């Protein structure tokens, strides 16, 4: 989308990344592996997804609750 | 957001870089996809235009931005 303190990084279609159910807007949402480990989601409802791949929703809260952006993306 | 098939592309406009708006594709006027996806797909007919402004990341493969008929052909 246009604009302008996102993660934006991107993984390929046999790229892993993580689903959290807690933090998620919606279910197409998703962060990448490194934004995952810098946050914490523990007792979230999170899974590792291995298809599809993704830009990092990390630090966007129409797509993610800041609750649970990483250390890195405010 | 994730991809539906193909993969997305992600790429990353700066402010006054380039990219294509399609009215007939969007799910709002603040979806856009770059040069590249837009050649590498089909919007004959469609009401697209040039748009010079504010950077962003190409929405081409995310099926909640840009309907997948207008996804280009390398992201399905
Ligand atoms: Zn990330
Ligand atoms: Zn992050
Ligand atoms: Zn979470
Ligand atoms: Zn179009
Ligand atoms: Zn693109
Ligand atoms: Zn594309």
């Amino acid at each position: 989308r246009r604009g302008s303190g996102v993660c934006g990084s991107v993984w390929g279609q046999n790229d892993i990344a993580y689903r959290c159910r807690t933090c998620e807007n919606d279910p197409t949402c998703a962060i990448c592996v490194p934004c995952f480990q810098n946050g914490d989601h523990n007792s979230h409802d999170y899974s590792i997804i291995y298809t599809g791949g993704g830009c990092c929703d990390c630090g966007d809260e129409t797509a993610w609750k800041p609750d649970g952006f990483c250390s890195n993306h405010k």
